[PDB]
């Protein structure tokens, strides 16, 4: 299978990238260095992950040592919710660029459609446990993102965790200058996203699947939760193909024309997770994996369920 997908900005995006949420700062430099050595060319980052400086050390070492050229890398980051105000967007992007030791990002995403009150706290809460919103309209946040393209700080802009009506709002924005290149959403056999994926793809927006392995290290995991990596039905498909369960879970979105960003800090898993370009799931396998949907989310943003722009009340 081809390694990159063409975006609506004319650039090509590697379909497999390395995730970095929860990657400890003392381990993520090694993780990214190993990833680049074994073929990864796309790293998924975010300011809220609190490890971009350490990701940047790895990228810079591999650039300096001429393991890879900058034009061969595809580095993604995301604007956190407390920086939706138009006057804060550039500085937030520039902090990410400084930390990553880059002079541009390949893709910069609005991390969530929900804006929060600015300040030092990433999740400013009130006494009900609900987030303190900001009044900046997302269309205005989008215009600030467009300015980053025109200033050369980012090659492409996109969105994350936007539902179909929110994607539609941008696509219908008065005076829209750049369409979103990507919508990055949770997607795996327990949250298959047929409706939202079809909508985005029909508009030329590439979808990136996050938490493709079901995020077993998510901080709020409970014992009674389902577990993709331990699902015997998925293990059976993996065994039939002589691959690991994780490799099936990564190949699955690839065959839906999605980008996928599995996270690991374990060198052997980083290498294993990339060995997914040499086998094919059958149509029957694909339909069978789709049949496991249960609309089950790792990332439900539960402190924000009353925010006016909370994305997950709508069907898709
Ligand atoms: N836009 C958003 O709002 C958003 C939200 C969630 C995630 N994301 C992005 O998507 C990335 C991936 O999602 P995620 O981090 O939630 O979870 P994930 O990639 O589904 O799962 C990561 C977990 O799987 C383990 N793992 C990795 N490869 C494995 C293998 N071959 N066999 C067994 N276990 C394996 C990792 O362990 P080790 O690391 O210990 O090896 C870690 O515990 C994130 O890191 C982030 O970059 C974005
Ligand atoms: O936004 C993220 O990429 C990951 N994340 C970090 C904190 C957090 C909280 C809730 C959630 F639903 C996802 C979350
Ligand atoms: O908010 C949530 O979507 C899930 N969650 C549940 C407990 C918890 C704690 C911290 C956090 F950052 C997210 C959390």
């Amino acid at each position: 299978m081809a390694s990159r997908i063409l975006l609506n900005n004319g650039a090509k995006m590697p379909i497999l990238g390395l995730g970095t949420w929860k990657s400890p700062p003392g381990q993520v430099t090694e993780a990214v260095k190993v990833a680049i050595d074994v073929g990864y060319r796309h790293i998924d980052c975010a300011h809220v992950y609190q490890n971009e400086n350490e990701v940047g050390v790895a990228i810079q070492e591999k650039l300096r040592e001429q393991v890879v050229k900058r034009e061969e890398l595809f580095i993604v980051s995301k604007l956190w919710c407390t920086y939706h105000e138009k006057g804060l967007v550039k500085g937030a992007c520039q902090k990410t660029l400084s930390d990553l030791k880059l002079d541009y990002l390949d893709l910069y995403l609005i991390h969530w459609p929900t804006g929060f009150k600015p300040g030092k706290e990433f999740f400013p809460l009130d006494e009900s446990g609900n987030v303190v919103p900001s009044d900046t309209n997302i269309l205005d946040t989008w215009a600030a993102m467009e300015e980053l393209v025109d200033e050369g700080l980012v090659k492409a802009i996109g969105i994350s965790n936007f539902n179909h009506l929110q994607v539609e709002m941008i696509l219908n924005k008065p005076g829209l200058k750049y369409k979103p290149a990507v919508n990055q959403i949770e997607c795996h056999p327990y949250l298959t996203q047929e409706k939202l994926i079809q909508y985005c793809q029909s508009k030329g927006i590439v979808v990136t699947a996050y938490s493709p392995l079901g995020s077993p290290d998510r901080p709020w995991a409970k014992p009674e939760d389902p577990s993709l990596l331990e699902d015997p039905r998925i293990k059976a498909i993996a065994a039939k193909h002589n691959k690991t369960t994780a490799q099936v879970l990564i190949r699955f979105p690839m065959q839906r024309n999605l980008v996928v960003i599995p996270k690991s800090v374990t060198p052997e898993r980083i290498a294993e997770n990339f060995k997914v370009f040499d086998f094919e799931l059958s149509s029957q396998d694909m339909t069978t994996l789709l049949s496991y949907n249960r609309n089950w989310r790792v990332c439900a943003l539960l402190s924000c369920t009353s925010h006016k722009d909370y994305p997950f009340h709508e069907e898709f």
